[PDB]
Formats: C-alpha cells, structure tokens, sequence
C-alpha cells in the first residue's frame, strides 16, 4: 500500500520533470536562435526587426538585447524605469558569466513590475560578444505549466540549493524549504519526506530536471498522505 505510493510518486516526478524540460527546451532554442541571428548583424534596426517577429512575441512577454555600452532594445517596446541599465540586471550578469545559455531565478521585471524568470544568452560573433539576449516568462505562466498535470497533490519547482522558485502558493515563492516548512522540513537528500501542513500529513519527493543549461533545478511533488 505504501510501496505503491512511492512508485507512483517517483514516476509522476519523472514525467513532470520531463514535461517542464521539454517545455523550456523549445523556448531556450528560440532565444539561442535570436542571439545567433543578432550576432550576424548587431545594427539596431536589424536587432529591432528580429525581436518584433511573431515567433518571439507570441512566446515571451518580451525579448530584448542589452550590450556593454548600456544600449537596450526591447520588443514589444516598453517604457523602462528612468536610469534603466541592462548591465546591472540579473539576466545580463548571469549570461555574461557563462559559456552557455542560462535561466534566471524569479526576479522583479523592470518593464511590468511583476515577478518573472528570463532565459538569456550571450550573443557572440567570432568569439567576441555583442551583448546579451533575453526573453521573459511570467511567474503565472510557470505556475500554469506546473499545474496542467495528479488529483491528490501538486508539483512545485525548487532549486538545488533548496529555494522554492515556483509554487501554487505564491507566498512560498523564493522561500527556502526551511522558511516555508519550519517543522519537518522536506530534504532533497532523502527519497521521501513527510510534513504536516494545514492540518494534514503530506509526502514529498524531488526529481531532477535534466537538460537545462546552467541551472540545477528539481520538481517537488507534495501529496496528501491519506488520499
């Protein structure tokens, strides 16, 4: 009866991880392809034309290029805060310091003011960088992608440092597992974890998401032990 729940949780973990891996992978390729295309010709009119294309605008809230001079182009265009400097933003710093594409942790979007993640990569022509390209995805979008799937629990997204990145309870976003579950804290190091929450015991496991550049993230599954 309990060796069945365990097997079910492990398999649901693998399926959920694989699904979000394949969902992220096509988006990573769109941003990489934009960075490649920008590297062919980084003139601003040419950059603008690339970012305005439907495949990008229909997939991301926005995509943009920032460079080492502080120049910024974003499509769809948006009035940025006074003094905006892309060089000090988390998407930029993460990608500038990496030989591959990157994904950010959730952060506060400068354009909309809402919490987002970004896919970002350095655009390199002949080994020389011409800036960093990024694309934005809303927290709500990630929340929806994780909940498209289990009738007895929910999936969440947690980094390998134990920081909850995406969770249906928005108050737990960007809390550590310990801050979110101070008693009986679920441990990524263990197969299963039991925690009492809002009056019911739950079982939690973690599955690694394969094939994501730069990041080591997990799917968490949390299930009501009784049902």
């Amino acid at each position: 009866i309990r060796e069945d729940l365990d097997n079910y949780l492990n398999e649901m973990g693998e399926v959920t991880a694989d699904n979000i891996q394949t969902w992220l992978s096509g988006r990573i390729l769109l941003i990489e392809n934009a960075a490649q295309n920008i590297a062919i010709n980084p003139e601003p009119a040419a950059v603008a034309s690339l970012l305005e294309q439907k495949a990008l605008t229909s997939t991301f809230m926005a995509s943009y290029l920032g460079d080492a001079t502080g120049h910024f182009t974003i499509r769809p265009d948006a009035k940025m805060p006074d003094g905006f400097d892309p060089r000090v933003r988390p998407w930029y710093k993460g990608a500038e310091s990496s030989s591959t594409s990157t994904l950010t942790e959730p952060y506060i979007d400068a354009a909309t003011g809402q919490t987002i993640i970004s896919i970002a990569t350095a655009a390199k022509k002949a080994g020389q960088s011409v800036g960093v390209v990024g694309g934005d995805l809303s927290l709500q979008t990630l929340i929806n992608t994780l909940s498209a799937r289990s009738g007895m629990g929910y999936a969440f997204l947690v980094s390998a440092d134990g920081k909850i990145l995406v969770h249906p309870d928005k108050a737990l976003v960007m809390k550590s597992l310990k801050e979110a579950y101070p008693q009986d804290t679920p441990r990524i190091s263990s197969d299963f974890s039991e925690v009492t929450v809002d009056g019911k015991t739950r079982i939690v496991n973690f599955t690694p998401i394969k094939g994501l550049p730069s990041v080591n993230w997990y799917i968490g599954l949390s299930v009501d032990k009784d049902k």
